[PDB]
């Protein structure tokens, strides 16, 4: 059943390691793990390198876990490794941004397209239904590119006086600060901007205010920088994500594969949640 053995190992492995948002993931897979007696492990690529998470991901391969829980930088790029791991024997479920043409058994964490569908109900009305919206993310990451796609169809469908300009905010604060910069410089029209990710949630509300222009801002995540500026009404909202439920639940179906516990193969998709963070709820995320 249950009851695990400390030597057994499960690996967190993540892009961008080093920010906070892994932190609550971790706590989760962590909890977990302990609650039925395995070691959790963390790990990542420190940046938005594709070679360089590979790699991540190769070492942590040659540990030989139980089982890995990967949040991909790229689309595709990590689907071979992905495979085999688990041709290798180790269990692998994807969180937070998936690999979804890998043989990962399951995803948990937001449904990211749905997520950019709510964005765009919170914004767009604040916008009063016209105008151009900066969507501002990480280029190739399942997660940006979904939240995207679900914020310009609802646009398409519900909006058709909005357009969209797409920025990139390259997975690097400053870079995306500047890309925005640029953006802005160039489109005197735009009276939003999505934050579709923790990058561009630190990096687009920098570059509003650098500008000088008064727009409708909605974050992502919950750094303390990103609520302080909800609580003020430097901007409008943020969306938090049910970070320590993907830890958790990761660790809980990795353990379950991996020990032959459950007759049927995983279930595919746990949904863990938005909230909408305006100055309503605002003091309910800090730490
Ligand atoms: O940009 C930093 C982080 O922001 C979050 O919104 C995404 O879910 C993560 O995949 C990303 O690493």
């Amino acid at each position: 059943g249950y009851v695990g053995d400390p030597s057994d190992e499960y690996y967190m492995v993540t892009f961008l390691s080093g920010i906070d948002y892994w932190k609550y993931c971790f706590e989760g897979f962590e909890d977990a793990a302990k609650a039925i007696g395995v070691t959790a492990k963390y790990t990542g690529q420190t940046d938005t390198d594709v070679s360089g998470q590979v790699a991540v991901l190769e070492q942590v391969i040659a540990q030989k876990p139980k089982g890995i829980a990967v949040t991909a930088v790229n689309s595709t790029a990590l689907a071979d490794t992905i495979n085999s791991a688990i041709e290798q024997g180790i269990s692998v479920v994807c969180f937070d941004s998936d690999s979804p043409t890998s043989n990962r058994s399951a995803y948990l964490g937001t449904g990211n397209y749905a997520a950019g569908q709510k964005a765009a109900e919170f914004l767009v009305p604040l916008v009063n239904y016209k105008g151009k919206i900066a969507v501002l993310y990480t280029v190739g990451a399942e997660n940006s590119e979904s939240r995207v796609q679900g914020f310009e169809d609802w646009c398409k469908q519900n909006a058709p006086e909005v357009s969209l300009v797409k920025v990139n905010d390259a997975g690097d604060t400053t870079v995306a600060a500047d890309n925005l910069a640029a953006a802005l410089q160039a489109n005197d029209d735009i009276v939003g901007v999505f934050c579709v990710d923790g990058v561009a949630g630190t990096a687009g509300p920098t570059a509003v205010a650098e500008s000088k222009k008064d727009l409708r801002v909605l974050a992502f995540d919950v750094d303390v920088t990103v609520l302080d500026k909800v609580k003020s009404g430097e901007i409008d909202g943020t969306v938090a994500q049910g970070m320590y439920n993907m830890g958790y639940w990761s660790l809980m179906m990795l353990y379950t594969e991996a020990n032959g516990l459950s007759s049927k193969a995983l279930p595919g998709n746990l949904d863990t949640g938005v909230v909408i963070v305006t100055k309503d709820n605002v003091d309910e995320y800090y730490p």
